[PDB]
């Protein structure tokens, strides 16, 4: 393998914005490494994207 | 109808968070008045609410 | 203007599927035209796509 | 521990419907046990919920 761990702080690299905390994974066909990401501005909501879609910062 | 309009500032009342401008409507049966909202945090992303989910906030 | 009116049967061209009716609208500056679409196949999810994402079915 | 395994087929208890197999996991603070799930009726669309929204089915 996995590209990021739990805790890491990711963003979206490109359009629309998201920025915080790995808190999980998914796997299929269409996206065999993607995470779920807890925005850290809004406590809560998670959104998922695929490994390609983030990066990490510190 | 309408409880708020394009441009309202609104936040989640409650459970995840979600906060910014109206940017569009949606209705189904289930949600026979809903809402998207563009996060004033995160530029571009939009996330979909029933009306009851949400309050108007300055 | 609007490509499709609300009612009218659509599907995403590629990538992850979609298929279902118009059921809203919004608009973003990185989203100028989008579209919420409820499926067809789950009755009261929606999910919102920019309209260069959406194809017209009969 | 873990309600559900990948690959288990489940489904939302009520409200919008969502149908389809597990295909990861995820855990905040908010949903300290949350699913991802992709949908049977639209390959390749994902969504995330709590484990108390879901049911396992044959
Ligand atoms: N709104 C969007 O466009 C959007 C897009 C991507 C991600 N998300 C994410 O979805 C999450 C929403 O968080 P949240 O605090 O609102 O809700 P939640 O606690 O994540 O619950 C999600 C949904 O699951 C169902 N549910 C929850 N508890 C249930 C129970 N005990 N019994 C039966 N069903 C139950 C409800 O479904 P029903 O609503 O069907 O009743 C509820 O709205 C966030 O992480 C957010 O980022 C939302
Ligand atoms: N990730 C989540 O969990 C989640 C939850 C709720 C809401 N959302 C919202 O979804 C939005 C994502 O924004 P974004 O900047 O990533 O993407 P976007 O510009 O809103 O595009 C959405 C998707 O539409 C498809 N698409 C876009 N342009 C296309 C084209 N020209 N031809 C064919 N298909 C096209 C792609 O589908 P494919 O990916 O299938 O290729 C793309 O990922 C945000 O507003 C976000 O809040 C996400
Ligand atoms: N799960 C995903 O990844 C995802 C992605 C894209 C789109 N969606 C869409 O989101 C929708 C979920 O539908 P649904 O039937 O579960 O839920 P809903 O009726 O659309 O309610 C959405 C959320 O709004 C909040 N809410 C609703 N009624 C409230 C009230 N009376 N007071 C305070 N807050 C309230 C809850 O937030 P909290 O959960 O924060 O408590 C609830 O989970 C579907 O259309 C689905 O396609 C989900
Ligand atoms: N639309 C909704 O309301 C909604 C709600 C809940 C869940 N979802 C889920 O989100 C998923 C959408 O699937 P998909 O096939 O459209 O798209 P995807 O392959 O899951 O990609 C998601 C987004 O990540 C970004 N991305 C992907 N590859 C990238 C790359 N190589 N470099 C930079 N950024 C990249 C794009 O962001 P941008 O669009 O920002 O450019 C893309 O729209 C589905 O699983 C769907 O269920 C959608």
């Amino acid at each position: 393998n996995a590209t990021f761990g739990m805790g890491d702080r990711v963003r979206k690299k490109s359009g629309a914005a998201w920025q915080g905390q790995i808190v999980g994974w998914y796997c299929t066909n269409l996206t065999p490494e993607g995470y779920a990401v807890e925005s850290e501005a809004h406590p809560g909501s998670v959104q998922i994207y695929p490994v390609a879609a983030l990066e990490r910062i510190n």
